[PDB]
């Protein structure tokens, strides 16, 4: 390690003077830079005796004395350098260089420091063979209630490992000690250690150093429970940011009967964002709001993501820990008890996962990173140094689904979830990026990639090897690839917000429903009209509006009535988002895209009569089930040539029951005559073959059987 950061003495001494020489390989920020460069440091976790960023006094000086080469010594000595106290452990130096502006720079890289004066000399690292076998040997095992095994998995992609590994908490003040260094397992690739004596809330991280990565903090990527800096105020004071584990070495949840989700080859799915739910935006506030939904008639809800995300307000597409859920929800048996409370009364969970990205405090992203370029280390073995899909990157840490410890983390990962929080199926979020190929736009994304299908495939076999009945829905938009995976058995998001939003609107150009129903296989395809990534059907109205469906909430939910008649009424699952069923008119670009929006449940009044139509509909699935049945015959008219006529939807079982729709999309009364038979009006008998006016906005639904 020449390019980089030199040490002379080559173990640096607390108490001793050190020369600092910076090299700057080629392709890097500072290669042949001409002026002299400054360094911003500190010691231990939180950089103690840092300047303020820019401070250019001589003493922070890097001169250049070769090219593409700078030195700087920290004279008298490293501790009277950083004026620390004598009997202070100074054990690591945080190491930044910057140009004199403080705009280009390196990034966070830490050295060990020797400090014999406080009883902290080094140790060789110590090889022993596991003390475990089996599957699941990386993480958190509890022995008893005053101990704990830790295995953490090191191998880069190039076959190589770190030179030591600490264990720092509050069981050691989050010193470095030679005591806590944990041992090498060649054979597994494994660091680990038995803590024994802790006296539970047991709070660490690791410090993982070599001669080439230097050091850095980081958390056990399998940890139940984390507490973040920056939202958590008990984040202890010694510990480095972003995240701490927590293991409770505990008062467990005790379930309540065996649950299977209702109409499970075409549920109704409530799509759910927590933080926007509910006022409380937590599980305890959603919790209150659960004899709502059961009698909406849903069959599941599916959170937006709950796995810990980087701070306490979002969507949630920013996992830093996926055996964590976010503690800004709540607890993890607040978790348990909802999802408990779900089942109890008859409704399913979904959990949206999101394996494309992860962020910067992930363990796996911290442990082989790039302190120039910032980004993960091209010798990471499950995160990509740079996105190969260039049209979509949603954080610098780009998951490897080619990778076998990629696979191997995510397949232990669903395993977990359905185990431990005992859910019914997932949603995987942008299954599109699970891809190697270097691509730069939508078409050669989109083009069938036979890895994704194939890493699609094995991901939806492991959900199933664990529990044969849970849905796994993705969220694709791979046309060929929806084909093929959809034979499996994979659920594929249906998207018809732009036909529902051109219709809701009053508008007949691109209103054609007609992709909600997949002619080979209807149950496959989950249909909506609206998801959290849409704008409102009800905003549409507000915003471009054809006439009254402006101003008139009246005709607005008259006509939001018709397009839930042509959804609900129609075989194979559906999402709804929330609100959808009360014509929630906020537009998503209100706050910014990603923002807080307002909470109205005085909607559940003012539009009471579009929620007892969503309900209706949605209770119909259950009431006469046997009708959607994907076996039924299935026709509409639904297309731009249906329209000034009116549409219609009918839907006839294997047992002769029938279901009939007219709808009048158009801004006039269209007469319609009844198709010929004995039906009835199941949302309020009447006779076919006779003659309606059918108002503006409006729809008719007819059933051959009463009750
Ligand atoms: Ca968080
Ligand atoms: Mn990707």
């Amino acid at each position: 390690l020449h390019d980089g950061f030199n040490f002379d003495p080559a173990i640096p001494k607390a108490d001793e003077p050190l020369t600092i020489t910076f090299k700057a390989p080629e392709g890097s920020n500072f290669y042949g830079y001409a002026d002299d460069l400054y360094l911003h440091s500190g010691t231990g976790a939180n950089w103690t005796g840092a300047p303020t960023w820019g401070d250019n006094q001589n003493k922070y000086r890097l001169k250049k004395t070769k090219d593409n080469v700078w030195s700087i010594t920290l004279s008298s000595s490293i501790r009277h350098f950083y004026s620390v106290a004598p009997s202070t452990p100074l054990q690591t130096i945080n190491l930044i260089v910057r140009d004199a502006e403080g705009s280009q720079q390196t990034y966070d890289y830490a050295t060990l420091v020797e400090d014999s004066q406080n009883g902290f000399i080094w140790e060789e690292p110590q090889k022993a063979p596991l003390p475990i076998s089996g599957e699941e040997k990386e993480g958190i095992h509890i022995h008893s209630a005053t101990s704990i095994m830790l295995v953490l998995y090191d191998k880069d992609s190039q076959g190589g490992h770190k030179d030591c590994v600490f264990v720092t908490g509050n069981f050691n003040n989050w010193k470095l000690d030679s005591r806590y260094m944990m041992k090498y397992d060649e054979t597994n690739h494994c660091w680990w250690i038995t803590l024994e004596e802790l006296t539970g809330e047991t709070q660490f991280q690791y410090f993982v150093y070599s001669a080439s990565d230097g050091g850095t903090y980081l958390c056990d990527p399998y940890c139940e429970q984390a507490l973040e800096k920056g939202v958590d105020t008990n984040f202890p004071t010694g510990a480095q940011a972003p995240y701490v584990s927590v293991v409770s070495t505990p008062q467990p949840y005790q379930w309540s009967g065996e649950f299977e989700m209702k109409n499970k080859e075409n549920p109704v799915i409530y799509e759910l964002l927590l933080r926007d739910f509910t006022s409380s935006g937590n599980l305890a506030g959603a919790m209150e709001k659960l004899p709502y939904l059961k009698e909406l008639g849903i069959d599941a809800i599916e959170l937006m993501p709950v796995q810990e995300f980087a701070g306490n307000d979002s969507w949630g597409y920013n996992t830093g820990l996926y055996f964590a859920l976010d503690a800004s929800y709540g607890t993890q048996n607040e978790y348990k008890a909802f999802i408990d409370a779900c089942h109890q009364n008859g409704i399913a969970v979904i959990f949206d996962v999101v394996y494309n990205h992860t962020n910067n405090d992930n363990p796996f992203a911290r442990m082989y990173w790039d302190t120039f370029n910032n980004r993960p280390s091209t010798k990471n073995p499950w995160l990509n140094a740079v996105t190969p899909h260039q049209k979509y990157v949603f954080s610098p840490d780009d998951f490897n689904h080619t990778s076998e410890q990629t696979k191997a983390f995510v397949k232990r990962n669903l395993k977990y979830l359905l185990d431990t929080y005992h859910i019914d199926g997932f949603r995987f979020d942008f299954t599109k990026g699970f891809t190697q190929k270097q691509t730069t736009g939508d078409d050669d994304l989109a083009a069938t990639d036979p890895a994704r299908v194939s890493v699609l495939k094995e991901y939806y076999e492991a959900v199933k090897a664990v529990k044969e009945d849970a849905m796994v829905t993705m969220e694709h938009f791979c046309a060929n690839e929806e084909t093929t995976l959809a034979t499996e058995g994979i659920h594929f998001w249906r998207n018809m917000n732009h036909s529902y939003c051109q219709s809701a609107m009053g508008w007949k150009d691109n209103s054609d429903f007609s992709g909600l129903y997949d002619t080979t296989r209807p149950n496959q395809f989950v249909g909506y009209m609206e998801s959290h990534d849409e704008e409102r059907c009800a905003y549409k109205q507000i915003e471009y509006g054809n006439g009254a469906l402006k101003t008139n909430l009246s005709e607005r939910l008259k006509q939001l009535s018709s397009n839930a008649a042509f959804f609900f009424t129609v075989p194979g699952p559906k999402m709804l988002w929330q609100f959808g069923e009360m014509g929630y008119d906020i537009s998503i670009d209100e706050n910014g895209r990603t923002g807080k929006k307002p909470v109205l449940w005085e909607y559940q009044t003012e539009r009471k009569s579009l929620v007892d139509i969503y309900t209706k509909l949605i209770t119909l699935r259950t009431t006469h089930s046997d009708l959607f049945n994907a076996s039924s015959q299935f026709t509409w008219k639904v297309s731009y040539n249906d329209w000034d006529n009116g549409r219609t939807l009918t839907l006839k079982a294997v047992n002769g029951k029938q279901l009939h729709v007219y709808a009048n999309f158009t801004n006039a009364s269209i007469d319609y005559t009844i198709p010929e038979g004995t039906w009835y009006l199941y949302l309020e008998p009447v006779e076919g073959e006779k003659k309606i006016s059918v108002p503006a906005h409006e729809f008719r639904l007819y059933t051959n059987f009463a009750e």
